[PDB]
């Protein structure tokens, strides 16, 4: 756990970036880099929603312990996941994601990468950007464990709520981890 590292305790918390109204970003590929530790089976790390009236979304979950993350450009869902070990076993680990349209490519640690192409042709912008919501608590599924080092296109997110950032706001049981 390396840089800004907070802990989500019974209860859930959340920590939630607003971009300002005039500076919603829209991409044709994303970053997303976040090191975790937890034991659960379910639940939702980190989730970028698209402003009010578009369906646009990602999504960094943990579903019977494998860590995936779902995302829709406008067309259909679109589902990459690590299937192949399990990742709720209380230790480190650090999982990066990538998306370009609407191919994907996730990893965990240093395990294959994989590589995920839709059949079906699809949209290829995140458009309009508004919310990075992290702890899960909105979505109903809280986590519970630690999360450091986020990365999300250039936003180093934690580090910017422990620089108290104007535009985060942190909510619930979520705590500052101090540093050696």
């Amino acid at each position: 756990h390396a840089g800004t590292t907070y802990i989500f305790s019974k209860g859930g918390g959340q920590i939630t970036y607003k971009w300002p109204p005039n500076d919603r970003p829209s991409t044709r590929a994303d970053r997303l880099a976040i090191g975790f530790s937890t034991v659960q089976k379910e639940a939702v790390l980190v989730r970028v929603d698209s402003s009010s009236g578009l369906g646009d979304y990602l999504e960094l979950h943990i579903h019977q312990g494998k860590i995936g993350v779902k995302f829709n450009v406008g067309t259909d869902d679109i589902a990459i996941e690590e299937s192949n070990a399990i990742i709720n076993d209380g230790k480190y680990h650090v999982v990066r994601f990538t998306r370009s349209g609407g191919n994907a490519t996730l990893q965990v640690d240093s395990w294959p990468v994989i590589e995920r192409y839709p059949a079906g042709r699809q949209l290829t912008i995140f458009n309009s950007q508004a919310t990075i919501i992290i702890g899960g608590k909105e979505q109903g599924q809280p986590f519970q464990g630690q999360l450091s080092g986020l990365y999300y296109n250039g936003l180093k997110v934690l580090n910017m709520a422990a620089e108290n950032d104007a535009n985060i706001a942190i909510v619930g049981n979520v705590r500052l981890v101090g540093e050696v």
